[PDB]
Formats: structure tokens, sequence, C-alpha cells
């Protein structure tokens, strides 16, 4: 059976993913896959991007409850994953186990992690969104299936202030300390594949948070160590602690792979084509998944890409 | 290898589910029968405070106008996650550990509830209620996991006259008879959408023609969940389903196209429903397990479970 090599190109928002992707296509043979900002400004709600925005600005301001803003940014971040979950669902039956040329290369914008669990996480860290809900986002994280690429950014943050400052999304507020928080979860998640990729236990290592790899501290897990999250004798609830264990053998068998975004359009494009050459090819399942694929992702694209 | 044999009751509330779940799981040894209770603990204090509550108190305040379709919409969508994350994270720690589909079960696992429940069904009749959005249902659909092997699902019948009495006696409920017509209808449309899978049903042959299961003829469309989402949100200009809804309808097919449907009639006495509901676990779908240990794991999995969020 033919070969699939799925590339998802994730991170902060604002180091130039966007750009450095649309001349990566810019054929027959790759497909982009772009953000989906028609479902996010028009068909799945009303410009759910200034939602997000003007209710972390409200709460900021102290004109809304820590409890009104959850609510809101729960059900908004609903409606942002909700493109990259059903795509993820169509699209995994027809991934066979790992694999030369590849018959098609997809490359997303996003995995369905930023939706479930790196949006959510920064959000929880803005104060506006529970750890509860968060490990409700985590706990529907599909299987990860063979062959997940994902491309993360580096950039200092100075550059990428300044960056983000030309590449507002519709109804985005320039907000430096949501861009903290946001490149720290990335920060914290590629910190956390390598631990668990090197063998780490959380649940062996969790003492550490009260007292070769990361430290659990510098790990997506430290932040479930939220006292929401655990008994009266300091207890991680069960219910939590199976959630941190979906979250561990998720991200585990993802292939992270580091895009330094601090140079040229031209240079990320070319860095990105470089990297390729690391990246985990699967066959698909069925002699038609190929043209499938290929009918899924371009229609995405033509109905949900700007 | 040793078989299991796992058992969701489902349906509407006010039935007499939880009754017959423990009624069951008392007939057997203690350690080859494990109930697996609503998560109540979670819904009422480690979830969110009082969630049930908070869904029927938004419904109210709806219903006599005192706020908007779009604050009850991001109320009952927030509310809806936390009802179905325990379902959700049980399902996930359960799953390495099922195999194939398959003498008496080494281990039989009976849920109060399969995650379609908080991840489809009350997000419907929600939708129904003008309290969520046709789009956040679809979004919970999308996300609704893989069914696993030996999904034996056992949902309700019950004539509407004795379910409404029922409920009227036997928290932070109110009582909503227009929720209880509304979720009857949704466990009915979800009962027929299985059998019209399974005959071989395709929702996309029959979009243009806008109970009981496990037995019968292929039901219309227009009785399967499918009719729900033919909604002005979800329609393109030209009147066809936007592709983003149309694959969470082919989802939605998938998911559903495996489970093994079965209808018990909660028209009688408790010890009733329970050996009815014993004589249907004849004619169900047992699997293997991954592992040698896997039983005595999913065991301490479902007793932790049922110590920490069970009421
Ligand atoms: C995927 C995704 C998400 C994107 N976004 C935002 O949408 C835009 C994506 O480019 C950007 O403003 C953002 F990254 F901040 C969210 O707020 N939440 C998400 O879950
Ligand atoms: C599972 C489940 C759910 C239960 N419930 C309610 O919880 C209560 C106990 O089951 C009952 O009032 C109910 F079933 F209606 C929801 O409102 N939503 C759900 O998703």
């Amino acid at each position: 059976m033919p070969t699939l090599l799925r590339v998802y190109i994730d991170g902060p928002h604002g180091m130039g993913k966007t750009t450095t992707t649309q001349l990566l296509v810019a054929r027959d043979d790759i497909v982009y896959v772009p953000e989906p900002m028609t479902y996010w400004r028009v068909l799945g709600a009303s410009e759910t991007i200034a939602n997000i925005y003007t209710t972390q600005h409200r709460l900021d301001q102290g004109e809304i409850s820590a409890g009104d803003a959850a609510v809101v940014m729960t059900s908004a971040q609903i409606t942002m994953g909700m493109p990259y979950a059903v795509t993820d669902a169509v699209l995994a039956p027809h991934i066979g186990g790992e694999a030369p040329p590849p018959a098609l290369t997809l490359i997303f914008d996003r995995h369905p992690i930023a939706a479930l669990l790196c949006y959510p996480a920064a959000r929880y860290l803005m104060g506006s969104m529970t750890p509860q809900a968060v490990l409700a986002f985590v706990a529907l994280i599909p299987p990860t299936l063979p062959g997940t690429n994902i491309v993360l950014g580096a950039l200092p943050e100075d550059r990428h202030i300044d960056r983000l400052a030309k590449r507002q999304r519709p109804g985005e507020r320039l907000d430096l300390a949501m861009l903290a928080a946001i490149r720290r979860v990335y920060g914290l998640l590629a910190n956390t594949v390598r631990y668990l990729q090197c063998g780490g236990s959380w649940r062996e290592d969790w003492g550490q948070l009260s007292g070769p790899r990361p430290h659990i501290g510098d790990t997506l897990f430290t932040l479930f160590r939220a006292p929401e999250l655990l008994a009266p004798n300091g207890d991680l609830y069960n219910v939590f602690a199976w959630a941190l264990d979906v979250l561990a053998k998720r991200l585990r068998s993802m292939h992270v792979f580091i895009l330094d975004y601090d140079q040229s359009p031209a240079g990320c494009r070319d860095a990105l084509l470089q990297l390729t050459s690391g990246m985990v090819q699967t066959h698909v399942t069925t002699p038609g998944s190929i043209p499938t694929i290929c009918d899924l992702a371009r229609t995405f694209a033509r109905e949900m890409g700007e």
C-alpha cells in the first residue's frame, strides 16, 4: 500500500506558521490544510476569536468573574477544536503502520492537541479555565496514530512579540500575558514529550513536585498540581490521575521537531523542508485512501480556510 | 485468554436504570461482576460545583426568558463537558485492555451509562430544548471515542405516562416534562440509528429523504438521529450540509454502527427488570482481554472509580 507523510505545524500563534507553510505548497502530491478560520468566524459560531480575547480582557478588567469567563472560554475552545477533531476522526481509519518517497504529504496547520490541550492549559494559567475542564479536553484527545509528526517553533520572545503584532487574527487582542502563557505551555509540551520518551513516569516522580530527562517540574505535569484536583490529604483524585495517564500515552508516541522561526520566510520554508527527512511515514489502509485523503484535505481548505 | 463482558445501561433519567444495575450486580460473586456508577461525586463536587443543579437552573432561566439562548448555550456546553469527563477517561483507560470479540466471562462490568449519553444524547436533547447549538452537539459527536469491541448497550422502554409518574416522584433536578420528552425522543432516535446502520443504511444516500434495535426492518432516516441535523445553521447557501458537519455525521455513523443494542422493558418491578436484564445478557458479545493481568487491573479500576465517584 502507498505511503503517507503527515506534518502538523503547531506551536504558539504569531511566530509565522501560516506564512511558512503557505510557501511550502507554493503540488499534486502535497496538500496544505490551513487553519479553519471560516469555521471559527462563521460556521461554528460568530467570531469565536473575538469572543475569546474579549472574555479574557473583561476578566482582566474585573467586569466578569473567573467563573463566567471559564464557561465562556470552555465552550469557545470546543468550537475551536471541532474541525481538528472531525478531521482526525475521518482520517484515522485510513492510517496504517509505519513504513523511499511518499505518495502524499499532508501539511496541517495545527494538531488537535492545540485546541484540546495547549490553549486550554494556557487559559488555565490565565485564570480563565478550570484545570478540571482542561483535563476533560485531555481525556478526549484522540489516540495517537503512527506517523504523528508535530513541528513546534523556536523564537526569542522579543522577536515573537514583533511578529505577533503583525499577525493578529480578526478579533484578537495583543496580550503579552497570553503570549507568555502559551509559550510556556508549548515549552512544557516539548519537555513533556522528551521526559516521556526517555522513560519518565509521572506517578513515580510526582512526589518531586512537593519537594537523563527533564525534571517533572519542567513538564506539563506540573500544571496539574492544582488544588482543585487534590483531595484534603494532597493526593490527586484518581479520575484526574487517569487523565494524566492518558496525557502520557498520547504524548509519548508523538514525533516532535523544532523549527527555528528566527529567520526569513524562505529560510523557515527551507528549514521545514529539511526537517521532513526525519519524519515518520505510514502506509495507508486501502488503495483508495490516497485520493480520499486528498479530497478531504482540499475540501477542508476550500470550505474553512480564510 | 479470559473473556470480559461489558454492559452499558443507558437511556433517559428516571426509568430505574441505576436500581436495575445494582440488583443485577448483587446476584454475582463479589469478584466476577463489578458496578461502574454514575460519577455523581464528580458531577456535584470534583469536576465543578453542583453541575446537575446548574443544568436544570439554566434551562429554567432560559424558559423564563431571564437569560439569552447564547448565555444558556455556553453554560450548557461547559456543563456537558463536565458531565462526560469521567466517562471519557474511563473509556480511555479501559481501551488498551480490550481485545477482539469472543463459557461465562472471567469478568462482567456493568456501567451506569455509556460515553454517548454525555457526548451525544444529552447534548442533542438540550439542542432540542434550545439551550445548545447544533454545531456544539456535532463537536461533542466528533469527540466520541472509537467504539470498543463488545460494546453492549441496553436502552430503556417505558410508556410516557408511567415515566412521568416515576419522575414526578422518584439533587439539583427540576421537573421538566419538555426535557423528558426530548431525551426520550433522542434515545428512541438512537436505537433506530443503530438498526438503520446495521441494516446497511447510508445517511448520505438517504439525506434527501428528510422503537427497538437488533430487530426489525430498516428505519426511515427521518426516524434516526440524522434527522436532527437538517438545521439552517448547518446548511450551506446551496442547501447541502457544510462538509465539516457532514464529516461529523460520518463519525456518528462509524461510532454507532458497531454497537450492540438491546432494549429493556422498565415497565415492571425492580426484580422484574433485573431478571429481564439477566436474560438479555445471554445474547451479548464478550471480548478477549489483551493481557492476563487485564482482568484484575480492570477490576481495580472499576472499584476505584466506584469508591471515588459513586454516590
Ligand atoms: C487550534 C487552535 C486555537 C487557536 N486559538 C487562536 O486562534 C488563532 C489561531 O491562529 C490565534 O489567535 C490563537 F492561536 F490564539 C485559540 O485561541 N485557541 C485554540 O484552541
Ligand atoms: C451521563 C450523563 C448526563 C446526565 N444528566 C442528568 O444527570 C442526572 C442523573 O443522571 C439526570 O437529571 C440526567 F440524566 F438528566 C444530564 O443532564 N446530562 C448528561 O450528560
